[PDB]
């Protein structure tokens, strides 16, 4: 062996594993610890030098991967990350929860996660086109339509989406489904900008339908989120459009936080989508108008949001990994929060999963703090991305009422799919919600294994 | 010239060459003949050696084969067979029949067939897959979603095909269509399993209401099958449904017969399918429940179903090629027997089919046995096979009902085409049943050779 | 950034910068700090699973990798090496090391290395063959005889590259020179196997001629070698043959040390080679003849034969890195070792590299301890191998004779490029030995930083 410490990589197996012990599986089908064991490896890793010139003229040197790790389901598919936090361990946390994600879709998507180390963050929009250009100028022996399909992720959207399909069809010399994200006009999905967020959503309205028998809904609730780009921006749009309120939105520099009753608008959404289009901070939106009024908005600089929000019934956290601790977690139970769902990948710590799940076991029904992964929750966004390759297969484009129709139906099957799982393979105490992680994690991790164990990947 | 004896592969081609020179075809199209000539060479075949390694790490050797008959129509497309008796004879008069069977489908889909003399029976699974894995080493380099797409037949069912799969995805790197009936989650069709047998009882269910004027269905009548493999058991399933009896089964070794009146059940037909599935025979499962049951079941060694059925309404011979001689097509005629459909590829000896068509011109209305020939009656396989295709294309996974009832349409369109095909080219004195083997054989061919002068194959 | 920690790499990087620095090279070329920053991060990394099966029939896992470091000099060039402790870390520096080794051959060769942390001890034959099967399944794709072209190296034999070899040209259908130490009915090299020991003891006569002025040789002088694989052992011959004892040999378990005055003669290192070929240890021959001769062998078990062998003259590493320790070559000074020349990759530590310098600058001529890397002294193997591939692209064998005498003068011009860049660079003292190690790194690395600039790597 002499394997590398990878701490996220290792985070996220941890998790996985410790849910598939802690359930009937292994006892029914003890040989999927040789599935585990197998598919915890990637299938393959490219990793590749990118060397791009600046607006000055100098030589940049950044690092580029393409973790693909595992095919049985459908060609690789996942996002790509510019974020200089960017390394293999945390690509491949992303790739391995990829898989599991992608099979919860009931799309024939395989898991993957690529990206670099570059940081968009103070760089130009053309030295943005020079990296692009360059990065696929390698990637591009690595992937296509029926191979491996990318996206965006952290620090990639559309603009960078562009560029690098400008590049692919430039070499490789094919027009075809070989990323998703793409614009209206060339191979784009209507749904998919808001597809990630959505679906968040959608799936914690089925949470609270199950929960509270029907009771209750998200219109009056207060929602937390985090982050400020794709998957906080649309999910906070679909909570307004539910009657619910939006009560925050964060970035790396800070929290904005509304200041008592209220909510983002979708006008002040919009003003925070274009700040993020120019790769600026909430930081400096604070001293002009809408956001500089005090009475609606607090910024609170170096701080996440779940603290300083008060009381809350949902929390979405939707930017980056490990950004609720254990004490976060806590807070938030105190604050009345009874639903917790990740849009970002693995944006829980696992003391704040254990101080969920915990909370769970111990309160009956509705008075339970309701945890829902990241592979369940947030795979809207690859659900939509795998409809564009459909749509890019037809050659044809569907209506945003179709996408998103299908959708909602890919989040309902999602949840029931974790929900039901979980009564059958780790069947809680009379009255007790259900895990939807250990449900989730059950239901992707066997449909993965069989059709490993179907195409001879172990036996 | 100096061509080696293929008899199988000219007995396939005598039967076809026979019916078009008994018709008008040749007095409209006399040209045709150089279509036939041309048609009757396979555009390419590959054979390959095979090495695998056993369970005692000896190295063994078998040969693999690919003929790509014809691709007019759409990319080849037809099964793999793992026989012993395999060879390049034996699959040339599957890849021939397949090219007209293909087009009988109204699909975009050539005709092709390979396999192994590779004997299935004793390995162990391992071997399987060792073996499925060289065999697609090289094989892989030959095959594609829009080149030639495989499937299984005789030996080669669903877990060959993942095996095969598997390896292809290693080294091509490519998630595609390549072969069909695969497995639910990685890119199967519902019905795909169902479709070769349901097919043949849709067929047959046109042939009675013809023959009878609506008068008769498959409610009431008794149905001899034979082989217990893929095609007998779902085409058992189907009659039993539609309220049939079935009244015969059989395999290499020995039939397996309703004694009296009575069916199997479809309790009975999953019994044998996963005996089938263990690569066991009849035999091992008579002496015990339910098949030691002598009151229902007898089973007789070294035989073959039709002489020990007594009175039967339906023939379906599903098992391999030449398994109805002359005498056993009398004894069915001399039984009652009204409807005989190949669910194997040329099931009949062409003594057997000279005895029905004989029958048919001698024996007013419904008087006559009815013979329909494989390519017309079997043709459901391949068919949803096309639609499997066409789901993966789509990246998408159609209903039950809808792949179903696309079956039944591609069915009732091939009987009507293989009626009216016969009634203008071979029309039958008053009264007497249209061939439907003359019928089928010329609408195929007429629609293979027109395409191929289309394509400047010939002119 | 975030990088991960890789030791092994680090070490190569920072002696080799080090050098760089401690000289007038960027005095004189400032620009080229741009391209040690380049040069440093590979090209290409592709990382990938190997499944393969065991004799018992189960599944094992192990991990693949190649690094395909340099291309500016030619295609990608260098071994595969199986042992336990192989990850990127240790892959890095051995493919870093090989860009300029291989820029000192003279040839048009890049550097890559790879190889799996597969372990052949303990394995059968049998084994090692569904290992190099499963192995180059993937590694066939990214690499080719205008490519990248492997090699062995620790762990991976003639037989390795035979299984290698076989798997690539059935996948690819390609023969071609896209592996060397090839056999030599299939397109091997006479002297490849001599080459990498010949070399170094080539290069050390060159060593001992011009520190003593032309009065001494390897005649009578006293060699301690290590390891007892493919690089000591021809190390060990050549020395014989030049009228030179061989004092030691090591394996992973142990020394085997001459006892008093003596030497291996060649049918011990014979006896050694097939024990070796069985991938048995020197601890399981030394209960029999000759090595149970207490007179002449004293096995010394967990240790490096350095402190043991008494006085000697000439000291080659030839197994491992980081096999010389500081204690170690305090103890050779002491000895009155006056060569070092690494036949095995990175074979001396940093304290012992410092060691040996420091005692070079502090002693005046034929005084000083002369210290000779690998990538100077051991790169006869490699240069062998650039003939090989130069024999397979002339589809014709050279004789013994012919590439013998080209290994000689590539020795020869290697030493004499990097003592003269050493003098025109790193100007020793008036009597001082210039640094071999310093000589050679400049020599390498601005050879390969020229051919970046001229090909827009770098500017
Ligand atoms: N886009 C998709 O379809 C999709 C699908 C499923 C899951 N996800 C996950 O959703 C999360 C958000 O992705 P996105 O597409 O919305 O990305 P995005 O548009 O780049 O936005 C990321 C947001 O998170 C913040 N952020 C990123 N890294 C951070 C760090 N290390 N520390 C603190 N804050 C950080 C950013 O702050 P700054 O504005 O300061 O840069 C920004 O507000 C990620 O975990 C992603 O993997 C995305
Ligand atoms: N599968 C398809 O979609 C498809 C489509 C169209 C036509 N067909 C045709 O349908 C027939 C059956 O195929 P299948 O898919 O059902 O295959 P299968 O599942 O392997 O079953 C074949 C059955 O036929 C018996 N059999 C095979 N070779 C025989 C021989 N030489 N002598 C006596 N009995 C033999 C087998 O006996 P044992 O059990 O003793 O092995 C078994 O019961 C073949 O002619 C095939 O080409 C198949
Ligand atoms: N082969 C080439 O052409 C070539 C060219 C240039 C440089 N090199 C370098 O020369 C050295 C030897 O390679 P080779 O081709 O001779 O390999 P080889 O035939 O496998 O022999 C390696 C020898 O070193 C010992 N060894 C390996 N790893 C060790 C460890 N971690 N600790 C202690 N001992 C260890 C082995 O012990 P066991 O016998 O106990 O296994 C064996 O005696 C390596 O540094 C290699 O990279 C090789
Ligand atoms: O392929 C995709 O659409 C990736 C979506 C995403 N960034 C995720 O699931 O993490
Ligand atoms: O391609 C296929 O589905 C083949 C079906 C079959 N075995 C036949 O038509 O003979
Ligand atoms: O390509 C080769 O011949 C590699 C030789 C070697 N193992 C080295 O230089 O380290």
């Amino acid at each position: 062996s002499n394997l590398p410490h990878e701490p996220e990589f290792e985070q996220a197996y941890k998790e996985l594993a410790s849910t598939l012990e802690n359930s009937t599986l292994f006892q029914k089908n003890p040989e999927y610890r040789k599935a585990l064991a197998v598919v915890s490896v990637p299938e393959r890793v490219i990793q590749f030098r990118v060397v791009w010139e600046d607006d000055a003229g100098n030589v940049q040197v950044n690092r580029g991967f393409r973790v693909q790790f595992n095919s049985a389901l459908g060609p690789y598919k996942g996002g790509l990350r510019f974020h200089p936090s960017v390394n293999l361990s945390i690509l491949k946390f992303l790739g391995f929860e990829q898989i599991f994600k992608n099979a919860l879709t009931g799309l024939n998507m395989g898991g993957g996660k690529g990206g670099s180390d570059f940081d968009p963050k103070g760089k130009s929009d053309n030295e943005i086109r020079r990296f692009c250009v360059s990065f696929m100028t390698e990637l591009c022996k690595h992937i296509g339509a029926d191979t491996d399909v990318p996206a965006g992720d952290i620090g990639v959207t559309g603009r960078e989406v562009g560029f690098l399909f400008g590049q692919y069809r430039k070499i490789r010399n094919q027009w075809e489904g070989v990323l998703t994200g793409k614009g209206g006009s060339w191979g784009g999905s209507l749904i998919r900008p808001e597809a990630t967020g959505y679906g968040v959503v959608y799936y914690v309205e089925h949470m609270i339908a199950h929960a509270t028998n029907g009771q209750e809904s998200f219109k009056g609730k207060r929602v937390a989120i985090s982050g400020s780009g794709n998957v906080a921006q649309y999910a906070a749009l679909k909570v307004i459009e539910l009657g619910g309120s939006v009560v925050s939105l964060s970035d790396s520099q800070g929290s904005l936080i509304i200041n008592g009753e209220g909510s983002f608008t979708p006008e002040e959404i919009e003003l925070i989508a274009q700040t993020k289009v120019e790769r600026k901070q909430l930081a400096s939106i604070v001293g002009a108008a809408p956001f500089s009024d005090a009475n609606k908005f607090k910024y609170i600089a170096g701080a996440r949001p779940w603290v300083h929000v008060g009381k809350v019934d949902v929390a979405l956290p939707s930017a980056t990994q490990n950004e609720i601790s254990g004490e976060e977690a806590q807070v938030l139970i105190n604050a009345g929060c009874k639903f917790i769902a990740e849009g970002s990948n693995m944006g829980c710590t696992q003391e704040a999963i254990d101080t969920f799940e915990a909370h769970r076991t111990a309160n009956a029904g509705a008075a339970a703090i309701w945890y829902a992964p990241g592979k369940a929750a947030n795979a809207g966004g690859v659900a939509v991305s795998g409809l564009e390759m459909a749509q890019n297969s037809a050659r044809l484009s569907w209506t945003s009422e179709e996408v998103d129709a299908r959708l909602k139906d890919i989040m309902r099957d999602c949840f029931k799919n974790g929900l039901e799982t979980a009564q059958e393979y780790a069947t809680p105490a009379e009255g007790v919600l259900p895990s939807l992680v250990t449900g989730s994690n059950i239901a992707g991790f066997t449909k993965v294994a069989a059709a490993m164990k179907d195409q001879g990947d172990w036996w």
